[PDB]
């Protein structure tokens, strides 16, 4: 388990994310942690772990782009005094490029989600004991259609900030691409973004297993 | 123009031909007619044809198969008394199979489609003065993308159908596929089936070229 | 066709333009540019031009007069930064002389109409490619009513300052001459201003036509 | 004042009549007879002949013709027992020609209106103390409108009903045709048909005029 | 006629005046002007006077004493520009005294009514072409009802302020108490204040024929 | 304390009575017993009394008369099976003379009233422990006013019926003239019928003295 | 009765004292002071005292504890210039670090209660006539449950404070108690802190005890 | 994992069951399985066991006790057709021997509750392959608070009888002992029984464990 007793853990990203969480604080009561991974995470941690004496906030926004974090980030992140942060980001960024492909400006290409990304986690890092990178997903198992090409590259990025960042990595297309074998997308999600319970248990899944989570504990 | 005046004209499918037009009667006004394709091709009719004096009703339902038309086509269709009758419907005939692959009977595969479209053609063709065949479709431009090849099979059905029964007949995967040499999917549809105002003209387009319409008429 | 490819078409207006349209922003989905000429244009264009690529803004208010239009001019136009820009006004500046006449500071007389809608066109000149001048309308086939003569009125000054301007022109009036031909006026609008679907296809072919859109492409 | 304390007044025809009125009963309350003319007359004569007593009911529907008028006579008129019977019909009958042209089946033409409005009076007056005929009316001054040249004609048959029947006779459209010397339809109605506080006010006071009210009472 | 043609004629005053009118402005329909005795003068006038021009606000706000009317003096009246002012206050002054008695902060006493009440008449006077004053009122006919009594109070001093400074007065007091020789309170105004369609015409028809309204004009 | 635990009470009337409780059933939970006396009877014995164990149910429905009441009895009070009945009617029997003076239909008159009450009493007595008959009452300190003055010959019948059959009595009439020796009726009930929650607390405490409450238990 | 004649009563405190006040006045209306012991104790003051003049003011907010109380309490009591101030405060204290024992921000633990809550009635008691400090509670028989151990904690020090300040004091854990030995928690509460009508009633009397009502008075 | 593909599986019980889950079918989508323990279930199935192709049954309702199970067991369980079925019952037959201890009627006791249950598990054996029963429980850690001892009797009664039948057997209680021996059941369920994600996801777990779920799955 990475995470310590007493901590606070703060999750940001977007609607992925959010799931209809309370605004503006994101806390006080699981309604106020929205009907998803964030919720399932904290209440599976909950479960288990019921002495880990967790704090716990949820900051996605839908439809944000890394540039809306980077916007927000003092008031919704440090201003917030976490101890540790997990961010989910990108699939907005990729997404605009292919469902409004002819306004430019919302699109969030590799140069500004690397830099952007890169210099939230670099300013976040000393402030923090520790901060958890997911990668942004497309469920969709042809690797070659573009929209999974590019998001593919964008987790790359994700996976090599958090490497030279020495943060934990939650490669949340792997764990899609796992029960894509057997499942079409639209058995998931119809819009191959927004998936059932299902999906958002696959993304729990995966957040729980990096952070060290054991369905039953040994000791 | 095939169609003449004080005919009635009755489109009936699934969700893309529903629209949320009026339940049961489906006419008399746009709002009954719903807010897609149907609604766009009297408008656009009413426009370069005001004359023409056309009654069209709206029996598009939501979620529909094959096996759901069949089921309520002596209320729905033979007893409206129509003089032509457009037919699109299929898709989700081939959907379930994709996103509740194992709720087998909730599927109409393609044998039990094809006799049973063909059943519905020719027991209307004597009472009406023609009958237009619209293909399913699925906004996915690779034509190996399961479910993808699963729908240009049903389309060839219609096809053969329509060649066989001297039927009007839409290619409404063909015109899509043109749109998708330049645009990725979610740009018309985020679940690739239920489109934009654009793929609602792409397919009101479609079928107006059909039945003979001009955009600026010669005479 | 004379928008080019890559460029940000905005159009400007009263209801007839706004049409439900979402505030502020009136980008980023079909949902948000309404449910009339506007929403049409772009689909046609879609339909029949994707390659076009285009961005497409709507900034039409309910109620708006001229006045009104330079009021936000700044804001909703030239920060905007469009390349070419719409403009349909004037309905409401004669509307309420004739349903308000004793209502004088709603009305917009010929002499502020015509110095506000040509100071608008020429202050905008500069900033665009180019700029569509639509004219107001009214959905009545006799000359003589006094509403519907002082719209021509209205209308004769968007064409003189179009013809001044090198701005295209659409003749709306004349595109619902045509149909009133053989429809009474309350076939398409109760209120001879706000009509059916077949009215903003009319509304929609009129301006399709003036900026060369082909219904099939020769090429 | 031709109407006597403890007798019941009925007033039935279109929207014009009904104004929301409580269905099925249209009766008990000032909310249950509706916002327009019929609440009206009845405020005016509880104002300034408090000591009358009259029941009041209202059975207006929104789009009737006199052919839907026949259809529902007896349960709504005959069955209430009424003393005094207002009819004010005919607006559909003729709006529908003229918004619907090709729907010919529901128009109700000329000879039919009368034949069947003459049928209702015939039927009603062995039953009661008397019977109002309020003409239709069309809220337009040129004569020469469509529309307003065949309201004329079936106010016309109301007039030749009254005088043959001798019912009491309302003359809607004069009274509008006073008030359309100064003011533009769209003043009093949009649609021209469906008015203002002031057009119902115009109709409320012609009906009164007519049954004898005096604004201030003399004897 | 005591209004001239095309003059601002501006209504303040409590709920009874602001009968669900519009706000802020208050003006530019009759759904502006709101349900009650405002809508239904302005009605009358438009019915039987079309060509006196007259443009009409309503700034009644429901709950007001005369303390609130003052503190929007400036905003709601003068700022309006208007040519006649009519008022109706008092009744919440007095109301309040009896239903909470207890809240001595809520009451308006006789010293701050007229002080207040004929301060803002000598103010406005200079502005505008003429001032109606209208007294408040209480329906219950019992002259020794405490409340009534002091409505009665309240009543004298509006007509003394309206006589010295040569206002227009209406006694809508002695409106009601003509009915109330025949109706209890309760068939008008179960509350003795808000009364039905039929009060508002009792007070519609007292502000008219104050105003010089003829029912049917003379000449 | 005259109810012993384990019995059933049930309270009927109009809507001083029914005050938004449940309908059909009025019984479970407080929600169902609605918002006035019934509930605060109710409460002040569960907060005094906890030990008892009293089902309560509340059959009051606004609007009706003693002619109401008769009409549904079997269903509404025999068929429950209760040890007591609580009877409070007669408001709207009185009330409906005085708002709708001419619908005399709508109106029971004191012959009537006496023998109906009786009869209710009578069929109930073998039936139960015991009956409870509250007089009905209106906020109105004057005993010359025309309403007031009915009422209290409604409630000197319900007093005789108490005295003749031993039925419990409570004068609700003489506990509202109490408070009245100072609270004007508005500071009680605007419309002098329904009243704050300060009259359904004289209500309650008037019902709760006459069953043998006691505030601080002595034993 | 400790309260006398033409005093203001301003209570504030949580949810409990809340129950659906009118924000932000809390007064002017029983609507205005919520559905609970509040309004109880305004009603039966007014039953049983009507000539006691008293103004009543409900200042509760639901979720606060006394670090709440403190930011608002210049502008939410001591600018409203009460005579009385009753105070019950404490359940939220309490409540949050049993039901977010990880969010130690959100609790108010014994030093920050005593001392504020303290601190409040000091700078209170010079600028009013009196206090009532009412103790929080728990609907928990259990004295050792550890949030009614806690809760027990937190009233010892409300009565401590109400001792040294002289202010009167009601014990509501002890009203409560009382009732606990026939009734589980359950029958008032499912959470132990909200409870029915008669919870209401339990606090509403023990808070008028402790003024000295009398139920019945015997002068 | 005991749950074999193309299997149904179906859970009834009460509220815990239920949450919100549609009705009358319960299936077919997760809003169809409400928002609870069940839908977690099947999101971890899905989710690790993605090709099982297990169909899944809510038949939830609240407030039920195991005597409202017994009514609607022929439509709700037998013509289901189930493979597994899931029982938890008892929290209702419980609770309302507190919250409602004089209405005896609505209880279920513990004879009863033992014989009602075995004749639905001796019913249902032959038609299915396994039965799955699951413990009430009540969410509070002192065994001698009343409610939590009557629950626990309840237990064993369920454990009897899974062992007796050969079901299997999910002690739900024993799963909440664990967690409450860090947590304060209101951290859990503010009412001891409805709990929040936490409290369903333990719920969901020991479901799982108990069917030979794996976390990461083995083979
Ligand atoms: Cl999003
Ligand atoms: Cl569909
Ligand atoms: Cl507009
Ligand atoms: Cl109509
Ligand atoms: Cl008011
Ligand atoms: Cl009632
Ligand atoms: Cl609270
Ligand atoms: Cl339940």
């Amino acid at each position: 388990m990475k995470i310590g007793s007493g901590e606070k853990l703060l999750f940001i990203g977007d609607s992925i994310t959010d799931c209809g969480r309370a605004r503006p604080e994101g806390e006080g009561s699981f309604g106020a942690l929205g009907t998803g991974y964030v919720a399932y995470v904290v209440g599976l941690l909950q479960a288990v772990y019921p002495e880990l004496g967790i704090a716990v906030v949820n900051k996605g926004i839908s439809g944000n782009t890394v540039r809306d974090l980077k916007a927000r980030w003092e008031e919704d992140v440090i201003a917030q005094k976490p101890d540790w942060v997990s961010i989910m980001i990108g699939i907005n960024d990729v997404w605009r490029q292919y469902d409004l492909p002819f306004m430019k400006e919302k699109h969030v290409y590799l140069d500004e989600y690397e830099a952007t990304l890169r210099s939230l986690v670099l300013e976040t890092k000393p402030l923090v004991k520790g901060i958890i990178l997911m990668t942004p997903f497309y469920i969709e198992g042809n690797e070659q259609d573009p929209m999974r090409r590019t998001m593919d590259q964008y987790g790359r990025v994700v996976k090599q900030i958090a490497e030279e960042t020495n943060s934990l990595f939650v490669d949340t297309q792997a764990a899609f691409n796992e029960v894509l074998k057997t499942l079409y997308p639209a058995a998931l999600a119809w819009d191959r973004v927004h998936p059932s319970v299902a999906g958002h248990m696959i993304l729990a899944r995966a957040f729980l297993r990096e952070i060290g989570f054991e369905w039953v504990r040994s000791r």
